[PDB]
């Protein structure tokens, strides 16, 4: 059923919150046992949110290999994403290790540091040129290289470099700076012209480890960039485009990481910034 006409009819029934408790009711149920152990409660930012064990991000040391991050893996779109919450002040090593280890070469970030006056991740970036990160815990350097301020996000280059090779990598931060406290944005327009922007980059491209991508749980507006994503290759990819099924594909991806999409208005806006890119896709 194409999904415009699917559309109108969830709106025109208002039936939005229906639809959205019966995803919740058929998502998948998974252990969760390593997020859970004592060691790891100050590397969890929500009590509530956790990595499945099958598809958790391992980091590549022998002490604690834990950190709160799901590798999304979509066979037929051919896309990798690794979803992971905003880092903590103790978690800000361990975050940049997972981008070296995995070979990222974007990070992708849907929040503000602090949002409804309450600090949302840590500032794990640094805002100055002369005034370099250095993580003693995992031995990297992070350097600001450039800035590029626009109305509704910033893109910075970003130099990682591993301190016990000296081997160094150009990394790209791609800032979403304008997603309302409350609530979902009123047109998806300047999402759509966003994703756009990382897809030109390389960032999501099969040459480079997956992209990184988070808000503050790493589930929510972090679900709504990979669906929107997965869901418009798939109808450039197939020859009836209307055999798209974004509930059948929030489905499979949430075998991967729990709660994805996290409201019915989240829902909706997903269902309105396919339908709108899908323009942009079929010639226009
Ligand atoms: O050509 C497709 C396209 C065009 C634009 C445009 F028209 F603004 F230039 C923006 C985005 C896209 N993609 C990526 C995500 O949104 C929908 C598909």
């Amino acid at each position: 059923m194409e999904m415009e006409k699917e559309f109108e009819q969830i709106d025109k029934s208002g039936s939005w919150a229906a639809i959205y408790q019966d995803i919740r009711h058929e998502a998948s149920d998974f252990p969760s046992r390593v997020a859970k152990l004592p060691k790891n409660k100050n590397r969890n930012r929500y009590r509530d949110v956790s990595p499945f064990d099958h598809s958790r991000i391992k980091l590549h040391q022998e002490d604690n290999d834990y950190i709160n991050a799901s590798l999304i893996k979509m066979e037929e779109a051919q896309r990798s994403y690794i979803l992971t919450q905003g880092p903590l002040p103790n978690t800000v090593g361990h975050f940049w290790e997972m981008v070296w280890e995995q070979k990222s070469r974007g990070v992708v970030m849907l929040n503000r540091v602090m949002e409804k006056g309450s600090l949302k991740c840590a500032q794990y970036w640094p805002q100055k040129e002369e005034k370099e990160m250095i993580f003693e815990d995992t031995n990297l350097k992070l350097t600001l290289i450039s800035e590029d301020i626009k109305s509704y996000y910033t893109v910075r280059q970003l130099e990682l470099e591993n301190l016990t090779t000296q081997e160094t990598r150009e990394i790209l931060h791609f800032h979403y700076t304008t997603w309302p406290d409350f609530g979902v944005p009123e047109s998806p327009a300047s999402f759509l012209n966003f994703l756009f922007k990382v897809r030109e980059s390389g960032s999501l491209s099969p040459e480079h480890g997956p992209v990184v991508v988070h808000c503050s749980a790493g589930i929510g507006r972090s679900g709504t960039f990979c669906l929107a994503d997965t869901c418009l290759l798939l109808m450039d990819k197939r020859k009836d485009p209307s055999s798209v099924d974004i509930k059948k594909v929030l489905l499979e991806m949430r075998k991967f990481r729990m709660g994805l999409i996290q409201t019915a208005d989240q829902l909706r806006f997903s269902y309105l910034a396919v339908i709108e890119g899908a323009k942009f896709i079929m010639g226009d």
